[PDB]
């Protein structure tokens, strides 16, 4: 009865960020409202980045750490996004090429707003559990770029998280069948126009919270004895902003309760706040948000002994899922190697003049364009860690990328 | 330890169709070039139809035939398309709602050009083989809607596939799977409501894939032989003529044959599966499933037979896989009356067709006119069908008629 889940995972939260407290000042936000979001930085995608670049840059460090043998066992590549490049051609075609994966691989894209990431990972888990290809691995990459409204801008991020799924899952071993999924059609938020978003913030909030409770109810119906306090040493949630998550943890704890106010903040600090650390520095990364909170929990939390982590996923539209897995001290050590924090520390800080120039070329249907890596001369020269991918040009709709450092 | 595959499957090849013999006639085409297409009819999507409507109408006869307890076991809904209506919101949200599925369900959309359908099927199969939800089923719905030699094959359609632990219709050979992909710009949909592509490059990749996928399958299934392991073959069928040429190209490489061997083999193993595609047109992610449906209905299953399936999607990714169909599976398929459904579709005149209408991607407010072609609202089907009545602030609203 084979084990399944995460062998390795890595975050790319942009090559550039904005200080979102400075942004609030510039935009004149109500102090209390802005501070209640609980956000500090957002990644900002540049004209020569796209979801392929963002995805390759997240997965590259995983792939570089693997042997040849291991790399050739990746046989499922799934890109989860709401930032598609084509109605038909998936991001996974380009990601596969520039990662140098084996041609013996299924490649496709999965879509369901912010739930995409989980949909991907669940399907990759069932591939491993199915033993249709003994020894094989899957790579799931959630990659999204952003494109009531005044208060959204400080959380509107860009990011990607790449997750390698396999038969030796030290980072996050799933509890198999321990899943409460739940969905129904609601028009809370959508992307009906290319390069554009729409939605009803009060509705999204209600549906998120309704799904947070139903998903757990469903999990419990499948996992007798499941106790929202006792079973899980940490909790990770889909994090569109920190304040949303703090609100929902409070709601859940009162619903499965007999606790005090101070018991609720206590539980927040122990089990939840570790997961919000990276989320606060990247923004809402949509499909990849829960993965980012999960990575955050694993890097920032305490793993002296194995811990069970409870995960809640939500996407607009809507679908959701609660599931759980165990993280070992060894998995925590492996994640340390990627240096996610260190990477986030090295991004280039935009000024408000730089950022206002972008917040107002590479539109979704672009047929030909050549890009200039000097459109902000600092950035490229600024940081030069390892090779990163950038969009160099589109000709006849074909996108061509290049390695730089 | 558990069996897996198709328990039931159904096709919705449109409300209306165009006789493509007449179109070629009326458009003065070179008749050798047109004829080698091997197309007879195509489905034509009306303005009040979209991929939701196509998907629900494909799936609704399956759901009707299920018991309520069976229906409540559908815990995965995958919609497969390149005709998406939103960058984030899957087609599955709306199809879930109008089929009345249980809310204890995962739902999402999958994309990889004409391979989307196979990708979604294979993930559904792995759901079953994982036994992460013993007794669960999935529903996989491929639904798409589309050098004036392209016009006669530009169809619209959907095929719904119920996947489960009791698969009489198509039981998969577990792990008998040869997948193969790489980046190539053969065809794409880079603008909403548009296709671009390179005809030659597409033909080449499709043939490259047909060869590579089979080799991988044989790597995994020792003793597998293109001629004897498979009693029928189904292929991604944008149009009949390319499947005939593909089949011929493969046998040419791999087959010991006498002079009419390739013809005989085409008539025997491939032609059945072409029957429905020639009446519907290229339906992209659903083409292969339509060729499989056609094979099961039109083929001979007095004993269990193995069907090999070849899937291609531009861009590209591809897979060759196989499974068994039983006599009982054919009978269950026959209860859906697919050919009869195709036979009852509304035939458009040439001028009715010429009204070229459409709801563009990204429409925010529109109200549809069901009287745009009045004959169609006249003319009964056996079942209530789903149509698009209105978009309000991007929210699509549907109606049964």
């Amino acid at each position: 009865m084979v084990s399944a889940g995460i062998e390795a995972m890595n975050v790319f939260g942009g090559t550039a960020y904005l200080d979102v407290m400075e942004l609030a000042k510039y935009r004149h936000l109500d102090t209390a409202r802005f501070e209640n979001l609980l956000m500090k930085e957002k990644a900002v995608a540049l004209p020569y980045e796209d979801p392929v670049t963002f995805g390759v840059n997240a997965a590259k460090p995983i792939i570089d750490a693997l042997s040849e043998a291991e790399k050739d066992r990746i046989e499922l590549l799934i890109t989860c996004s709401a930032s598609g490049i084509d109605f038909g051609k998936s991001l996974s075609t380009y990601i596969h090429e520039y990662l140098g994966l084996n041609r013996n691989c299924r490649l496709f894209e999965v879509k369901q707003a912010c739930y995409s990431g989980t949909a991907g990972f669940q399907m990759a888990v069932n591939f491993i559990l199915s033993q249709t290809s003994p020894g094989a691995k899957a790579l799931v990459i959630a990659s999204d770029i952003s494109r009531d409204w005044s208060y959204a801008e400080p959380s509107a991020g860009a990011g990607a998280v790449a997750v390698l799924v396999g038969e030796n899952p030290e980072v996050f071993q799933i509890d198999p069948g321990a899943n409460g999924y739940y969905g129904y059609e609601v028009m809370d938020t959508c992307r009906p126009i290319p390069d554009s978003e729409a939605g009803d913030s009060d509705l999204s909030l209600m549906s998120y919270l309704d799904c947070c409770e139903q998903t757990f109810l469903e999990y419990q119906k499948r996992v007798p004895g499941a106790n929202y306090q006792d079973t899980f040493q940490y909790l990770a949630y889909h994090t569109p902003f920190g304040g949303m998550v703090k609100g929902a943890h409070r709601t859940m704890m009162r619903k499965v309760a007999k606790v005090k106010t101070s018991g609720i903040e206590t539980d927040f600090l122990t089990r939840v706040k570790p997961g919000l650390n990276y989320c606060q520095r990247v923004g809402n990364i949509m499909g990849a948000a829960l993965f980012l909170a999960l990575a955050s929990t694993i890097d920032q939390g305490r793993f002296d002994t194995p811990k069970r982590i409870g995960c809640f996923s939500y996407g607009s539209g809507c679908c959701s899922e609660f599931y759980s897995g165990i993280t070992t001290p060894q998995g925590q050590e492996r994640q340390r190697t990627f240096g996610i924090e260190k990477h986030l520390d090295r991004r280039y800080q935009l000024s408000m003049e730089e950022y206002e120039l972008l917040f107002k070329m590479v539109r979704f249907g672009t047929r030909n364009v050549k890009l200039d890596f000097e459109m902000i001369p600092g950035i490229m020269q600024s940081t030069q860690e390892k090779p990163r991918l950038f969009l160099e040009e589109i000709s006849e709709f074909h996108r061509k990328y290049r390695w730089i450092s």
